[PDB]
């Protein structure tokens, strides 16, 4: 039904397969340091940007019209999920995602959607992800993602952004039984939506964990690293039953250092590291099965062209060029010049390209 | 809603009125032959060129700051009408355009955007020429474009530039079904463009029919000049609904010296030449009722101003001072030098009112 895929490097990568060179992507390639990014933007509140393919399919295009970057990521939000568990959600400019009317206590789970509906409250997204590969042509490998039910939890409860969790790690202590009942509610509407995602186009799934530093061992073993498991066990589950070949899926947990042994042993090809984890640590730690994604700190772009390249030598000098896709620590900054980012690609495919022959 | 015109003898003569002289334009008057366009054009990548009503607006005004040429042509790309469908397209400096990924099967046609869209996708070349006109403050009329269907399906089926078409031949012989129905996407796409250049101000509209040549008799009058007669009928029946003033519109065939009578009842007021046939042979082809337009071959514009002259002398006498507007047989290399196309416009001028009185 689509385009043959003309770059797969970023898939062999994923699937461990030794390539040519170091694939790269940025984690929101798409975003607000493009003068584009924001024009585009500018038409429409965000939830409205969200629910319009054509709109989703230019944002995505954007960045790989400037850049040759080896994969695109479709334009969405992890927020999505708990909107379309009956949440309401807002992003006013300035401020971030904000939802009015937090979970507070166990009663106000009565509100949500069953989970098994959510799938059908995001056909949006599906629209987005088949046209955008459709307009891609097969350029390069489209991802899908959502946002890790820990993760998705904590913006739940806190109704935004925490330098502490404080609220959502008191519902892990004091609501247990209760937080376990939001967290596999998540997990049941992550599981078709990620599924809907690959029906419609996505060629491989990132989940963001990007709450897990807030955790320690104890707490992400207990009510993470389940859900985690769960999700992506269940996808390939749903993906092999319907007949399609299952997709490379990545973990991304931001400051989970401490987890990285597990989710090694988690069920996915890939495990997205933040800028903190050197390389060789990583690796020690999940072995030598898994592909490894990132790390660069995004704010080594502030630095020169140059010294970026310097920075990208060492890092690829540290993973070596096996078992590795290129990103960033984490997003891009707003502030960030798109000519430094331009310069992250070109290194990454540079210096992999030097580090084979 | 605009200055008054106060040159019109394009116009007149393009409506086949007779005139005081013989009106002259050069395709690719803006050009980058003139040092002006080349520092301009330094500023903004190609497109974003094409998409700055001001940047468009300076470089159509340039020619005339030089020569008294008799018609301005907007600055835009035919290939804008394949980028609005869908595709990506670039222009790097060196490479002349280029499409990623063309259409090389029939599915391929699913990723295109509904034709009745592209308009609204162009409305940045609607406001070149709104401003473009105001600017102009009436000193000459302004001609839109666009490329022919044929023309424009080449590019989106080999990519790029070809000596010989074989895709897109290929794609007529043993995909007629699929080929018609991108002829037809294309032509639905084009009308209301065109229509929508008029209503932002065009005065004349060019049809460029550039890759005739590669067709021949059987396949041109199949694939090629079905097309050509659709987009005139309906544009013109689309501009009288609306309460305008339909405008002369001319069909430019280049290598079509087996289509001239055929073209001649295709519903243009004028018809474009190539440098290869003999004005008088372009007469007998056409008749005496359509208005004719060229033909010199531009690379005679290498020759001195004083052959110039000469050779301008030798068209003038073989087109005859009814129905014809000056122009070369194609455009304006980037080698040429301004002040001999100074010499050809002079010498259009001073021959025709010689070629009169
Ligand atoms: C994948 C994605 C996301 N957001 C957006 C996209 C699509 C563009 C892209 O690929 O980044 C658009 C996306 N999302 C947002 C923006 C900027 C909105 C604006 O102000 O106009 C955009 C373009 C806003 C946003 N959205 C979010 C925050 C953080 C809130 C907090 O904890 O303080 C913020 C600031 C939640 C969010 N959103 C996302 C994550 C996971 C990655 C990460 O950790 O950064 C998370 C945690 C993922
Ligand atoms: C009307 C127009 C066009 N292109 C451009 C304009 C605006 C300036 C002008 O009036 O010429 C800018 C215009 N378009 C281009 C340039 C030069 C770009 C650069 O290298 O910087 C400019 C100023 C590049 C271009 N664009 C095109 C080619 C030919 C490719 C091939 O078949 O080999 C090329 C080389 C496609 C094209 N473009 C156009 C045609 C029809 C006329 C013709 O046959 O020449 C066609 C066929 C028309």
């Amino acid at each position: 039904g689509f385009p043959e895929l003309k770059n797969d490097t970023f898939l062999r990568a994923a699937w461990g397969e030794e390539t040519d060179y170091t694939p790269v992507w940025c984690m929101r390639q798409a975003g607000r340091y493009l003068p584009e990014f924001r024009e585009t933007r500018a038409a429409q509140d965000f939830f409205s940007t969200c629910r319009s393919p054509e709109a989703c399919c230019e944002l995505t295009l954007q960045p790989l019209r400037r850049f040759p970057l080896d994969a695109a990521i479709i334009f969405s939000e992890i927020l999505v999920v708990p909107q379309a568990l009956g949440m309401e959600v807002t992003m006013v400019p300035g401020k971030g995602p904000s939802f009015p009317e937090p979970l507070r206590e166990e009663q106000d789970l009565e509100r949500l959607r069953d989970p098994e509906v959510v799938a059908s409250e995001l056909g949006y997204v599906f629209q987005a992800i088949t046209l955008t590969r459709q307009r891609l042509a097969g350029r390069v490998p489209l991802i899908g993602f959502a946002g890790a039910p820990w993760t998705l939890m904590t913006y739940m409860v806190e109704g935004g952004g925490s330098s502490t969790m404080a609220q959502a790690k008191r519902w892990l202590y004091q609501r247990p039984q209760a937080s376990h009942q939001l967290l596999r509610i998540l997990t049941d509407a992550l599981v078709p939506y990620l599924v809907g995602q690959v029906v419609a186009g996505a060629q491989a799934l990132q989940l963001f964990e990007s709450h897990a530093g807030h955790l320690g061992p104890q707490l992400f073993n207990k009510f993470a690293l389940p859900y985690i498991r769960d999700v992506a066990k269940q996808v390939k589950a749903r993906l092999r039953e319907a007949g399609l070949a299952p997709v490379p899926m990545i973990i991304f947990a931001k400051d989970g250092h401490f987890a990285l042994e597990e989710l090694a042993q988690a069920g996915y090809e890939v495990v997205g590291l933040d800028w903190t984890v050197a390389p060789k640590k990583a690796r020690e730690c999940v072995g030598k099965t898994v592909t490894l994604q990132g790390n660069l700190d995004p704010c080594a772009l502030y630095a020169s062209e140059e010294e970026i390249g310097q920075l990208v030598k060492q890092m690829l000098d540290d993973f070596g060029p096996h078992r590795y896709i290129a990103n960033l620590g984490h997003g891009l900054y707003p502030d960030m010049d798109p000519e430094h980012v331009g310069a992250f690609v070109d290194a990454v495919h540079k210096h992999s390209r030097l580090l084979r022959q």
